[PDB]
């Protein structure tokens, strides 16, 4: 009944949805929140060719925008799961079904947890996993960010805006990070760096964080350091437990493809973060998606 | 000595040379006309994701200018030849040697020729490839498109500005293109169709275009109709004759890379349209370039 359903409207889902339309395929693109996806919680966007810098809420409406216009439904659902039936396809989300020739799987990735004490605790009151959402419950605070990459050391910049000052935690003497960012970081008199550590045991009082316990992972000195925020960015886990179960999956949970983004399944497409693969851009991402969508059409043109 | 250098400044090799600068490789972009690739010769452009609709010279001044900010060097170059010496390798343009550590090569593809008749002479006066190049010297005119693809019917539509009518000549009874542009154009009064049909001469006076002779590919019946312009949009030849001898290329010349962009010599990627694949667009011209960027980086790492 569906062509294609596209599930999430990060921007993978969102090239993918936009193609699959111009190709006059009936689409459907679920998404559980607001379209936009990673982008929504990414301050400054510098290296998607075409905008010199753009903030990323912006460039998701701008994405999104010419979807309704080419004819993509685009529709509330958190999906559930999936069953391949052969010719067709149904995707369960929390309260409707939908039938299908062809999926796009566009569901991206989720921040990777310490599963530190007090890291569950300060929940909601000094530990953050998105900068752009928390940053300025922290002005004037000693803000600690944990991790070496892109994430973490874009991120701490941006914090600088709030904190008296952020401190980078990074489990190595050397970040993951792309060099231009690493070098604004050393630059910036607001970031301090506790390398060679890693988070032990979040502390604080009833109501709030006051305190980070670390410990150096070549001597095993433990320290005891105040602070008011601990923003985490220790990497990515992927979101797609709908489809456990069917054997698309690498030990990790990441979906699987050929460089054409097909699955297992024939039929069952997947771009962007959700990917198995080691480069997470939204150049990548539109990539995949526009790769998908052309795949896609063959398929159901072929079936 | 350069640790990448990046050959043509269409959108794969700009995406690619911002991402090796923001990596702080030290980065040679050569080009031999002007930024932008097949951008330039695109009136509009509707399916870059993050944009509604925008012009393809201005989408070309949008990806060309943080290069410079970035640390890019830029440089006309016209790329004759590639030497690879094991551990670096030379690039030979008309007057000028650069050694390099790797190579991103993203130097695209070029309009087909019919190889017919008065297709050569009329070359000044009544044959072009590139309707925003050429279109407003046929106000009035009768135009013929030839191809069904893309780029035929899009820029068919595009000439219904300048012309009486245009006509769009194809081989078959279907068209290629995208749906969405197909509807368009059966939908415009301008547009007129020839379908079956090749075309066989063009001809005219000493000075110009008069008509062009054609066969319908299903009864061999032959027809001769005057029109003011022919705009040939048949498909693509890559443009890669400066490593034709390298062992990296298919029969047809186009540049076989796995999906990390790699070709057989190592250090060597290419990305874009000269690529051997089926799917040309902006959108993946833009992913293969991040890609190629990142895998230099791990490459030149490496070394
Ligand atoms: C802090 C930060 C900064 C970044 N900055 C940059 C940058 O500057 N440049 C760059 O190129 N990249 C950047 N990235 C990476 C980039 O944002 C991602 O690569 C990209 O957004 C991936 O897009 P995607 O569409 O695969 O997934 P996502 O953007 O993750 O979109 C996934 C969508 O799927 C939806 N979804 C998930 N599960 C379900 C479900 N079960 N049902 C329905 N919908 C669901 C989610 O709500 C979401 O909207 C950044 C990432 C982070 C975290
Ligand atoms: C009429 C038309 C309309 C199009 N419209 C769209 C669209 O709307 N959306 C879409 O997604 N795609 C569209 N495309 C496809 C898109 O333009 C291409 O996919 C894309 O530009 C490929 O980029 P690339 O960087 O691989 O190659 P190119 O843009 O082809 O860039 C190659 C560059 O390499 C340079 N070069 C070549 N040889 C050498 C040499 N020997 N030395 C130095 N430099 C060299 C050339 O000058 C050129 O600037 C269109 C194509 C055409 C023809
Ligand atoms: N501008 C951009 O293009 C941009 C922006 C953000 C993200 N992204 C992309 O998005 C993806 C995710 O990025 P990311 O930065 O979230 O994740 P990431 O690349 O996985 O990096 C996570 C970082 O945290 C470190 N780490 C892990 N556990 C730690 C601990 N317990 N204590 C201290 N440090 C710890 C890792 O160490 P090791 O380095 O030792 O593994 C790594 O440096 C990446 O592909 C990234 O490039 C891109
Ligand atoms: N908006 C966009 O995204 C966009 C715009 C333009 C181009 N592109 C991409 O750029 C690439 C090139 O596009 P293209 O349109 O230039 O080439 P193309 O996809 O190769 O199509 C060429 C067309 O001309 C036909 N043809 C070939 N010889 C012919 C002849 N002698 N007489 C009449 N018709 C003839 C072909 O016929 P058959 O169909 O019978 O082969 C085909 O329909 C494609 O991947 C395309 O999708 C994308």
């Amino acid at each position: 009944k569906y062509d294609v359903v596209i599930i999430g409207s990060g921007p993978a889902g969102m090239t993918a949805a936009m193609y699959t339309a111009r190709s006059e395929m009936k689409t459907l693109l679920l998404e559980r929140g607001v379209p936009g996806g990673q982008m929504n919680n990414t301050a400054e966007i510098e290296n998607y060719p075409g905008y010199e810098t753009i903030m990323g809420p912006e460039l998701s409406m701008k994405m999104a925008e010419p979807l309704e216009g080419l004819g993509v439904e685009n529709a509330y659902g958190f999906v559930t799961g999936i069953e391949d039936h052969g010719d067709y396809k149904k995707i369960i989300t929390e309260d409707d079904e939908f039938i299908t020739k062809s999926i796009i799987i566009a569901t991206g990735a989720n921040h990777r947890k310490l599963e530190i004490p007090g890291e569950e605790e300060y929940g909601a009151r000094g530990v953050s996993y998105c900068a752009v959402c928390d940053g300025a419950f922290f002005r004037n605070q000693e803000i600690l960010v944990i991790g070496g990459g892109d994430s973490a050391v874009e991120e701490a910049l941006y914090l600088t805006r709030f904190g008296q000052s952020v401190t980078i935690m990074h489990r190595r003497d050397k970040l993951r990070a792309q060099e231009i960012i690493q070098q604004r970081a050393f630059k910036e008199e607001k970031i301090n760096f506790i390398w060679d550590s890693v988070p032990m045991e979040i502390k604080g009082d009833d109501k709030k964080i006051q305190s980070v316990v670390y410990k150096n992972v070549k001597t095993g000195e433990v320290t005891e350091k105040a602070f008011g925020g601990i923003f985490i960015y220790v990497g990515l886990d992927p979101v797609a437990e709908f489809v456990s179960d069917l054997g698309i999956t690498d030990e990790a949970g990441w979906i699987i493809t050929d460089d054409h983004m097909r699955t297992n399944i024939p039929g069952i497409f997947a771009v962007g973060d959700v990917r198995q693969k080691d480069f997470r851009q939204i150049t990548t991402a539109v990539g995949d998606g526009a790769q998908a969508a052309q795949e896609a059409y063959k398929f159901v043109v072929e079936l």
